[PDB]
């Protein structure tokens, strides 16, 4: 109750994730209603990367930008996830933000925090924040978290795997 | 670093101060003193605040922060862009949720160990120090003081 990942996952859904979710549905549904190749997912799907190589603002060829979800401020994309040239899936997707803070924290010495402090506190952010979506009322069935550790790796293989899975 | 007040520290400068603070000065100079003035009350209770404080104009990542006019004795005395510390509303709302286990002394704490990792930040980040000023208080009192206090010592 007292790390630095228990603190950023609960900004995270405070300052962001509690704000957007009650609305995110409506938004998708209203995309979906009024446009149509595939349709989009109902789900806000947010990469979390383990190493928190989170690039500066967002990102593979397979991961092609389709368009911005509308409000009814909030910039959400939606990315056609490709698999052999033709379109697999579409969803709303976006990189997991306080990653990138923990990459910080472990490159900056006023921090300290070694690349196995990072490592540890990154699998506890995905805990964390797993367990308040879990329970949170804003974020009942609109959410999924995608965790993985690079090690041949595919970043839309990856978001493919949860979306036929659901 | 090592608490919950680290990690908000260290994502309140890169996720947004380090992203505003290299073209505020700009903003200004277009447009008022030239730093952005960060209310940091300990108690975390950031609502909104004063009489003495009145909203002037919005100065035109980092989307806009407002201008205010700071009054004493009806008159204007300064005017700068102000705005609270947005992490300590994450402090106090893990104090009021359940699920965080966080007490109000441990807030108290963590709102502390905040104000002095931000300000160790803000003093090597090359966002520059020449455009930010924490004003950190607590109420045992006007807040349109307390930023006057800081404005005419620069
Ligand atoms: C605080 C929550 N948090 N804690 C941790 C740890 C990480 C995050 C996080 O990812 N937050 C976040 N991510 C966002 C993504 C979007 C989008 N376009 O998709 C929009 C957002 O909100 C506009 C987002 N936020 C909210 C805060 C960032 N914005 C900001 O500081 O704006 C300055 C500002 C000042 C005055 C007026 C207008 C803006």
């Amino acid at each position: 109750h007292m790390s630095v990942a228990h603190g950023l996952a609960w900004s995270y859904y405070i300052g962001y994730l509690r704000l957007i979710l009650p609305e995110l549905q409506a938004r998708i549904r209203t995309y979906n209603q009024h446009y149509n190749r595939g349709a989009v997912s109902q789900r806000l799907y947010i990469l979390l990367p383990l190493d928190c190589g989170v690039p500066d603002n967002l990102s593979d060829p397979n991961i092609r930008f389709l368009d911005k979800l509308p409000q009814q401020v909030y910039s959400n994309s939606i990315y056609e996830l490709l698999e052999n040239g033709q379109r697999a899936g579409t969803c709303v997707l976006e990189y997991a933000t306080p990653l990138q803070t923990l990459f910080a924290m472990s490159q900056y010495s006023q921090a300290g925090f070694s690349r196995e402090d990072r490592l540890e506190q990154a699998k506890l952010f995905c805990r964390t924040l797993e367990d308040i979506l879990a329970d949170a009322p804003e974020s009942q069935n609109n959410c999924r978290l995608i965790a993985y550790q690079e090690p041949s790796f595919s970043l839309s293989q990856e978001v493919l795997r949860h979306l036929r899975q659901e």
